[PDB]
Parts: structure tokens; sequence; C-alpha cells
């Protein structure tokens, strides 16, 4: 059953470094220029790339399309372009390994579009989009609108609370949950809660528990939890087409 898509990518972009690797005379392209023996090469290309490097890459998962792997692999063409010359035959030769990875890619367009999916599969996604946007507005127009709880709107600073980040080992602010809305890291409320729950518990912990400081975060956590309940029936289905998409991208991948 189920096979990881970005080890399944992958071994193709493994393949695609071994093909390149074995056309003729492109040795010189299998590793990193030698600083030793090429003494101004680093002086001149600043973004250096090789055949060895991109399989490193490879491995480390770095690349979740072809998109990003064709131009780690463009840069060594450009770069031999910059170093020996536009139209240098070292330059001919790395094209020859950039043109026999898009024939590759080509070959295997539906199978990577589909592996691609899968790994990204809410990538301008309306659904996450216009549920990132709603949680957006329960932070800047409801949680936010509580009285004094600017203490809270970004994380503590250090210099008027110095011993914070000793007692806090997991710090939360509303400008961190901010953030995350913005990067689309929450895909249903649960996550988000966790975030704003953490607040409270933090506020709790560092302050305590009757703290002035806890109540303002006590009712920025109510605030949230009536808002939701609010708007309720909208976020369960945003919640769903989400979760759908992701699992419905996750099998095309197998099938």
């Amino acid at each position: 059953r189920r096979t990881d898509p970005m080890v399944t990518l992958s071994s193709i972009l493994e393949s695609i470094i071994n093909d390149m690797r074995d056309l003729p005379n492109t040795y010189p392209f299998h590793t990193p220029v030698n600083a030793k023996v090429v003494k101004d090469y680093y002086k001149i290309i600043t973004r250096p790339m090789d055949l060895q490097t991109l399989r490193e890459n490879v491995r480390k998962r770095l690349y979740p399309s072809r998109e990003e792997f064709r131009e780690h692999l463009e840069l060594i063409v450009k770069n031999s372009a910059t170093y020996n010359g536009p139209k240098h035959s070292l330059t001919q030769i790395s094209q020859s390994m950039l043109d026999l990875c898009d024939e590759k890619l080509k070959e295997k367009e539906d199978k990577l579009a589909r592996l691609e999916k899968a790994i990204n599969p809410l990538l301008d996604d309306d659904d996450q989009v216009a549920f990132s946007f709603i949680l957006d507005n329960i932070v800047t127009q409801k949680m936010m609108a509580v009285p004094d709880s600017w203490p809270f709107h970004h994380p503590v600073n250090k210099k008027f609370v110095p011993d914070y980040y000793k007692v806090i080992v997991n710090p939360m602010d509303l400008e961190t949950i901010r953030k995350n809305i913005s990067k689309h890291k929450y895909q249903s409320r649960e996550s988000f809660l966790d975030d704003v729950n953490l607040i409270l518990a933090n506020s709790v912990k560092y302050n305590g528990p009757e703290s002035q400081y806890t109540k303002t975060a006590q009712e920025i956590v109510n605030v949230c939890y009536q808002t939701l309940t609010e708007y309720d029936e909208h976020l369960t289905q945003l919640e769903k087409d989400i979760c759908t998409a992701k699992e419905a991208a996750l099998e095309e991948a197998e099938l």
C-alpha cells in the first residue's frame, strides 16, 4: 500500500543523475571544482554546483519537484558559461546533461506531475487559502481586539522580561501564529488551537494562574473559541475539502 511520494520522486531524480554522469566528456562536472587546482574559481562562481552536490541534495530530499532540481542543474550550465565561456566546449558538454535531463523529465511527465501534487497537495489550493484567511481574521479582528492584549501580540521582549525564555520552553504569541497562518501551516482548527492554547499555558506557567495577564490570555482563548463556533459550519466544509484534497492527491500518486 502507501509509498512515500518524495522517495519515489528522488529515485527518478537520482536515476537521471546517473544517466547524466554516463554521458561522454562530463567528468569535470561530476564533482566540485578543486579550489587548489583552479585557484580563482570561487571568486568568479558564487553559487557552485556539480553532479555530486546535486545527488547529495536529492538524498537530503531538498527537491519537491522537477523545477527546483532543474534549476540547480541549469546552474551547472550557467556557471560553465561564466567560467569557461558561453560557447566553450565544456559549456556544450554541460548543456548535453541538461538536454538529457529534459528528455527524461518529458518521458516521465505524468508520473512526475502526480508525485508533485502528492508532495505538495495544497499549493494554490483555494480552500486552504480561504481557511487561512478566516483564521487570520479571527486573530486580528477578535483576538487582538481583547482589551490589554498587546503583550501577547508579539513574542515576549527579553529586554523587559529577562527570565522569560529560561522559564518558558515553547514560547508562543499571536504574531507567530499569524506568520504560521501566512505560510498555511494550519489545515484544521485543531493545530491552530494547540498554538492558541499554548499562549494561555505559557502565561499560566510564567505569570501564574491568577495573574491579570493570565486573565487576558484567558479572554483571548475564549473569543477564539466563540468565533470558531460562530463560523463552525463554514470552517467544517473547508477542513473537509482540505483533508480530502490531501488524501486524493496521495492516492492518485499510488494509482
